[PDB]
């Protein structure tokens, strides 16, 4: 009976493993655009792609991860809020079931289709599952997605899906450009957070964009088609893997632009 997004082991009930679920900085959280702070202090993001090596994707029946190379010094964020460097690990999403639903941070109260997360571990932690038991462990850009005209640097990802239908399963992925999956704008919003799935660790300066990018329903239909559960499992469509917002507590959300 271990933690999903279903019907008895969803959000809701993650707090029986994983304590830290009720905690002082939880994410995702509605990002108020009013109450947001412009912070002038904040740099601009650093965002440099042009090196990165991905290498495979993964369902790992939550979600499905596109994975690179962070043996060395390619694919890494700096700038925006951040001290130092953070190493692209990997990519996935969180979308819904209806295009009304699906992103885990929202503003002002609007769910967006879908979110997109690149994670990044500070390289003053020597790897990832070192960084996340620091504070300032990792870096999670988020990209919200809208249903209208498709997304052309998506697509080699919704293509490759149906070679990972189910929980396990894994294909080469090489040679994929994130510099694709990103819209024209850096501004953001910041916040110190979590990891939204378990183990729900207290370990992220969360980089939000301001600036959704677009998909087609085409794209985020074969997002949806892929399922939960492992092959000769009875099917489960792996839709709705997104958090809810969680209380902002002591924090404030500031605002680059
Ligand atoms: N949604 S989010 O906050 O960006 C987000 C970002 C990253 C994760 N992942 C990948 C989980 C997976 O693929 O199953 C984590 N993996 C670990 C992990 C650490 C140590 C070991 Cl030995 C094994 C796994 C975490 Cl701790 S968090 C989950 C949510
Ligand atoms: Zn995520």
């Amino acid at each position: 009976h271990h933690w999903g997004y279903g019907k008895h082991n969803g959000p809701e009930h993650w707090h029986k493993d994983f304590p830290i679920a009720k905690g002082e900085r939880q994410s995702p959280v509605d990002i108020d655009t009013h109450t947001a702070k412009y912070d002038p202090s904040l740099k601009p993001l650093s965002v440099s792609y042009d090196q990165a090596t991905s290498l495979r994707i993964l369902n790992n029946g939550h979600a499905f991860n596109v994975e690179f190379d962070d043996s060395q010094d390619k694919a890494v964020l700096k700038g925006g809020p951040l001290d130092g460097t953070y190493r692209l690990i990997q990519f996935h999403f969180h979308w819904g079931s209806l295009d009304g639903q699906g992103s885990e941070h929202t503003v002002d109260k609007k769910k967006y289709a879908a979110e997109l997360h690149l994670v990044h571990w500070n390289t003053k932690y020597g790897d990832f599952g070192k960084a996340v038991q620091q504070p300032d462990g990792l870096a999670v850009l988020g990209i919200f997605l809208k249903v209208g005209s498709a997304k052309p640097g998506l697509q080699k990802v919704v293509d490759v899906l149906d070679s990972i239908k189910t929980k396990g399963k894994s294909a080469d992925f090489t040679n994929f450009d994130p510099r694709g999956l990103l819209p024209e704008s850096l501004d953001y919003w910041t916040y110190p957070g979590s990891l939204t799935t378990p183990p729900l660790l207290e370990c992220v300066t969360w980089i939000v964009l301001k600036e959704p990018i677009s998909v087609s329903s085409e794209q985020v239909l074969k997002f949806r088609k892929l399922n939960f559960n492992g092959e000769g499992e009875p099917e489960e469509l792996m839709v709705d893997n997104w958090r809810p917002a969680q209380p902002l507590k002591n924090r404030q959300i500031k605002a680059s632009f």
